[PDB]
């Protein structure tokens, strides 16, 4: 009499696929009801099912923590199981229950990044550092102007060099009060600050200047959703191709879309502003397919599908553009860095889209 | 009449092929006898095939910088042409002809890494700093006794400290003379040039104990090679997978050959002594499939082999590595560095293999 469970998956079908593909109407029969028609038959993928829809229900009623690990653990053993012998097991069942599980891992999100940024510049007095930052009569309307990206940038200015430090630069703050970080951020290469600590300061003043964490991404820690794509790729290999008739491939980029997208590729604007780089020419470049690849990432937030792109991407992955990557080419490892960008920023933005208090 | 051309096949056919297998007696028939033999029916073959026996040529006759760019620059625009339509066309042509191309650019390796060095550590007076180390009371044995990786670092010694400072280091040249690198490292780091240069004096120590230039390889300059891998995938994604009749995949590692090499490929050794990480392990691990193909990259030197193995490494790699890589793992990306490694060697050792002077 499993009734928690049966309580769990009503969860799921009521309640958590409409975040999945993060839209009401946009393939809503995929999660909604394949899925979970699938799960039947097959006890990893209703195990994953379970598990996820736990997670996101701990969020509100407090219990279980434990149920989560349970069926994370019966869905993972059963799954190695269920690659090895595709015969007796559907394949998209296997595909459903990789993104589920990825999704799960995604939500234990705990990685907060602020942490890691100071994590970089200095090397237990952390939390609660603020206290002299909005509560100070110039770093208020600044603070309280600023977005998340730049609050940390002021906040670890202030950890460098205290309240009373920051408050110094009138013409600086003035000017991020105002925006300008274009200049605001040219006012600041000028200060004794930035000679005395030039690395710090360079990577601090991009962060205000740029939003993404470009200067730091390279240090970044970023592995909790690391190691889900380790096993994963392991159901990748197994079932790449999947069957003609098996739903996934159609939904595949409405199946590429007769490359739709390339005829404007070229035109498709930068969404990094970092590569920065040969990045306005046109077709015969190995960039574009999988440049192409990466706007259509960035292009669409739906959660699954997103997953979807990612659970793909090496089974599909440009023949020239690894060959040029595995040679070392400079322009392929800073698209490939620019990869693990959209990536570690798609769970900043998707647990900054989910609840954290309050 | 072309009858130079027919000079340049004739020697061809008599006098490259040995150098392409390396070796005399192993699958002679694809490049003495198989080669020519499609070269007739394609002219993009023919093209590649005279522009690199002429390369291999003026080693001897000074004449012909002229046909082998032009032969060339005939093959490539032919090729280009030749991939987009390849029901008209053999691939097993298109595969030999990027193998050669390849290994025409090869042979034009002008890269001599020395150069490379003292780019890295300083930023003409260039050549004939020698004059002063082999004819210096005690860097003679020392120098004489060296082989050309470490006598790279005892010349970027004295260009940084003069052919009397180096002299200095009588615990150190008695042990570099005696070969104890292993702790003649270990008398270096306690070296005032150390103290006063700890950058370069630390990469410089390396070189000393290593032999590979692992301090160096990441700044290194690299490329007369990549440009050419470059074009060469695009035949690649072309052709790939070969018709199941094409001569190619049989030789392609006997077909894999059930794995064998996996049977001990925990227990082949590390061949580079710089990864020197986890690969102890046995089975269970993602880089093992990508681990054993560097170890068979490494095992055999037989030029065109090599090369093969280089062309399809793309269509082959795993798509679980593929997958960490570009996730961004650790190994992964110290496994690819280790791939750039054993390319850039290769040509080192090809090079170094064949006539420089004297």
């Amino acid at each position: 009499l499993n009734l928690i469970d049966m309580k769990l998956f009503h969860h799921y079908c009521t309640k958590v696929w409409p975040t999945i593909t993060a839209a009401k109407v946009s393939g809503p029969e995929i999660w909604r009801d394949y899925i979970p028609e699938l799960a039947f038959d097959y006890p990893f993928l209703m195990h994953a099912l379970l598990a996820f829809s736990a997670t996101h229900l701990s969020r509100t009623e407090t219990g279980l923590e434990q149920y989560v690990s349970s069926h994370r653990l019966d869905a993972l053993r059963l799954l190695r199981e269920a690659v090895l012998e595709i015969s007796e097991n559907n394949t998209d069942a296997l595909v459903a229950s990789a993104l589920i599980l990825i999704m799960d891992s995604l939500a234990n999100a705990s990685v907060d990044n602020i942490f890691e940024m100071l994590r970089i510049d200095e090397g237990q007095d952390v939390d609660a550092a603020v206290r002299g930052i909005l509560r100070n009569a110039k770093l208020k309307p600044v603070y309280d102007s600023l977005d998340a990206v730049r609050r940390a940038a002021l906040i670890n200015m202030v950890f460098q060099m205290g309240e009373t430090g920051v408050a110094g630069f009138t013409n600086s703050l003035r000017m991020l009060q105002q925006k300008r970080w274009d200049e605001a951020a040219v006012n600041l290469a000028k200060s004794r600050w930035y000679n005395q600590t030039p690395n710090r300061a360079k990577r601090v003043i991009t962060t205000f200047r740029t939003g993404t964490w470009d200067a730091y991404v390279d240090s970044m820690s970023p592995s909790a959703w690391i190691f889900h794509v380790k096993g994963a790729a392991t159901i990748l290999t197994a079932v790449w191709p999947l069957s003609e008739r098996s739903k996934f491939h159609n939904i595949i980029s409405v199946d590429l879309s007769d490359l739709g997208d390339v005829i404007n590729g070229t035109e498709l604007v930068c969404f990094d502003e970092s590569i920065a780089d040969l990045y306005p020419v046109g077709l015969d470049s190995p960039y574009l397919i999988t440049l192409a690849y990466l706007d259509k990432l960035h292009r669409e937030k739906n959660q699954g599908d997103f997953i979807l792109r990612v659970f793909t991407f090496p089974a599909l992955l440009d023949k020239t553009f690894l060959a040029l990557l595995m040679t070392g080419d400079l322009g392929a490892m800073r698209i490939m860095r620019s990869y693990y960008k959209l990536l570690r920023g798609f769970a900043t933005e998707v647990k900054d889209k989910v609840w954290f208090l309050e």
